[PDB]
């Protein structure tokens, strides 16, 4: 089909997949002198390959276990998006070839398998782009990372479900954190895509609700040129606001953090969104003098029992179905498979790449839960007693001719318990509700790398105003310090003094003016 | 946007999802359609512009909704789809240019699919600042 | 311009009325800068604007 590189395996039911194997594509500005050629992906993403392995492991465990889906095999056709909308659209067009050729009837292999369900993309923009085409045929799409609030609009994204909570709770949690540490002068940075803008707007509204003044609001992108990034760094420099709120992903934030480190801008506290609170692209020790002591967010860790061994068992020659294994081997051992020559028997446990050296599984558990949710919808179809099913007159879908819309209908009314004991249900908005873990960016005393240690949680189930819990004794501000940094716009006025309006400046900033002769102010 | 929207239907209770019916009627949309038709016909009539060649057209209705526009765009790029995906009727017309949709979300959705084949899209009504990012909307004009 | 379709005067859409010459702007807790009070100047002080 379109993408020549893929990881596919035949089966009775085919499940699509869209994982970022690369962080982006080559910056090739085509002048269209000749025929345009397919762009190439540049920076390998080991996190994406681990997510792909998570999906493959879940499918293999489904096939092996006879309790869940007996006498039925699950296949997959997993592709690469490279964090790019065009590549994911090509992969999706590969997914919907059968349905679209049926709808259009161009009269031609007549044997292309039909994709029952698709595990959604990572980025919010790419997920929306894929959903706009997948929901056309009502093929369910269970995303694992896409957390945009725009994707809860079931009017537009009919067949979209996700295993990760949206950014409403994340923005509420960041506002709660800001008001918990007694700050009113902050700054906002957002990625110019469908993920950063809605979250930053929600946080701005909530901060204005809580009387928090935002000094600056700037948008960044992975393809930002020198002038725009220089302007952003200048507005960060001129600002007196210490704490800075960032709603961005790793690749979208890398250029800005590189420029900040090059200018050695220090003294800022970064409130990281979950996207880059654990991004190895920014969580590098050479940046710790700038990004140290960054308070971020992380989802609840899952427990996949045999996942570690399956990750360790990847072999370029023993993985016939996985076509991404060769590039993974080449990029993890810096060798060429026919620049040294790969021996074909090296040990993966020797290299330190974000594929096996993980503390917790957060989005890998989301992928596992997505695959299990699709499998459990299929099983619910399998064990549907006639006369009492979700269909008309209590009828049940035929296993030999399951259609995507039936799987989506069963997914809407799904209620199952995962291996951790929690109940997995998708709301009418199609999303899921989960707790948040608040982490801080420290430095390893024995390794020197960035270490994320938990400083508190954010219980979504609690009542408003009591969700946030912070254990400040475990926090090291700016990576090393202990005192809570000062981030008022202006110093507090003491007794006997009155607030003075500063023209053209937000209400969080004022000048202290002493009370007149006949007047007093106690507090 | 000949129609302003579509009817309401959800909760596919064993009902295989069918095409939704557009509800209202926009006479401005039909005007715009006739504007494009008239321009094409006068270009064909004029011998000065494009000698010895006739400009055809193939126009659909978006109903101000993403799904209808996506179906129209899929019908647009079927020939380039066959060329690229290597997936026939052997008579699919070669659409070389698409006059863009009206809505900004509709234009974004159509452009995310047209930019794969680098088909130019000269919209007339979409005016969001998000469509100026040429890193993503490679073949979108305004 | 017919303002509301019938009128001819520019509507007033400020949070608080302009303070007089003898008064000065005073903040209100929880309100933006466009909303203020009209605290009178103390004795010995003046304001012309
Ligand atoms: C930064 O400004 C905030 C106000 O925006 C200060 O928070 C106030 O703290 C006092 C006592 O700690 C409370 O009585 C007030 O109610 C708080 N303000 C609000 C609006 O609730 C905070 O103390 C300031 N930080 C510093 C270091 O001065
Ligand atoms: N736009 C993506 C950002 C992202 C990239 N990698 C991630 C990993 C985990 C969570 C989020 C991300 C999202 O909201 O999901
Ligand atoms: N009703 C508007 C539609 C429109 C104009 N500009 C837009 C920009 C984005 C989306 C829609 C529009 C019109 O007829 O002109
Ligand atoms: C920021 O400060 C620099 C140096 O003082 C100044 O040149 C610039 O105009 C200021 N504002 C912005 C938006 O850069
Ligand atoms: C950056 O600034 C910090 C501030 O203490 C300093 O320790 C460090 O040496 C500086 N590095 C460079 C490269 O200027
Ligand atoms: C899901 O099933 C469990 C099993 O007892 C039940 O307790 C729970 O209420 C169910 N949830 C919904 C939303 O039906
Ligand atoms: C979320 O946090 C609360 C408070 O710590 C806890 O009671 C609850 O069990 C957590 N949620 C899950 C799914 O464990
Ligand atoms: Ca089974
Ligand atoms: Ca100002
Ligand atoms: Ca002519
Ligand atoms: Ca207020």
């Amino acid at each position: 089909y379109g993408p020549d590189q893929r990881a596919q395996k035949k089966g009775d039911i085919i499940l699509g997949g869209l994982f970022p194997i690369h962080f982006g594509v080559a910056a090739k500005d085509q002048d269209l002198k000749s025929r345009p050629e397919s762009v190439e992906c540049i920076r390998y993403n080991f996190r994406g390959f681990r997510w792909l392995q998570a999906m493959i492991f879940a499918i293999e465990e489904i096939n092996s276990s006879p309790a869940l889906l007996p006498n039925l095999t699950l296949g997959y056709r997993i592709f690469d998006t490279c964090n790019t909308v065009s590549k994911a659209l090509e992969a999706t067009l590969s997914f919907v070839a059968q349905n679209k050729i049926d709808s259009l009837n161009l009269d031609c292999s007549e044997h292309i398998p039909s994709t029952i369900a698709v595990v959604g993309a990572t980025g919010s923009g790419v997920s929306t782009a894929v959903a706009n085409l997948l929901g056309l045929f009502y093929i369910p799409q269970v995303s694992y990372a896409s957390s945009s609030r725009l994707l809860s609009n079931k009017n537009q994204f009919k067949s979209f479900l996700r295993t990760i909570p949206n950014d409403e709770h994340q923005a509420t949690a960041m506002a709660d954190i800001i008001e918990y540490f007694r700050w009113n002068w902050v700054g906002t940075i957002a990625a110019d895509d469908d993920y950063g803008r809605p979250g930053i707007e929600k946080f701005r509204e909530e901060a204005e609700e809580r009387d928090i003044c935002i000094d600056f609001s700037e948008l960044i992108s992975q393809y930002s040129d020198e002038e725009e990034i220089q302007h952003v760094v200048e507005v960060i420099q001129n600002s007196t606001a210490k704490v800075i709120v960032v709603f961005s992903s790793g690749p979208d934030l890398e250029p800005l953090i590189k420029e900040i480190v090059r200018r050695n801008i220090t003294g800022k506290i970064w409130l990281a969104s979950e996207a880059w609170a654990s991004s190895s692209l920014i969580a590098m020790p050479q940046y710790f003098h700038v990004v140290g002591g960054t308070i971020g967010f992380a989802l609840k860790a899952g427990q996949i029992p045999g996942f570690r061994e399956f990750l360790k068992k990847v072999h370029p020659r023993k993985s016939v179905h996985n076509g991404f294994a060769k590039e993974f081997w080449e990029e993890t051992f810096n060798c060429h498979l026919q620049r040294p020559l790969c021996t074909g028997d090296e040990n993966i446990s020797s290299v330190e790449t974000p594929y096996i050296d993980y503390t917790h599984l957060r989005i890998s558990y989301n992928v596992y839960l997505a695959v299990y949710s699709i499998a459990h919808a299929l099983q619910d179809i399998y064990t549907c007693l006639p006369g009492r099913g979700l269909f008309t007159n209590g009828s049940c879908a035929d296993i030999k001719k399951v259609e995507a819309w039936q799987v989506l209908k069963h997914l809407r009314h799904l209620n199952f318990t995962n291996n951790m004991g929690e109940q997995v249900t998708f709301d009418e908005c199609g999303d899921l509700v989960g707790n948040y873990s608040i982490i801080n960016w420290h430095l390893s005393p024995e390794d020197g790398s960035i270490v994320f240690k938990e400083v508190g949680y954010y219980n979504v189930y609690a009542k408003k105003g009591e969700r946030l819990f912070i254990n400040e004794e475990k926090i090291l501000w700016s990576g090393f310090s202990r005192e809570v940094p000062f981030s008022n716009c202006s110093r507090d006025c003491l007794a006997g003094t009155r607030k003075g309006i500063i023209e053209g400046e937000p209400t969080c900033c004022f000048e202290c003016v002493e009370c007149p002769d006949g007047e007093y102010s106690d507090e």
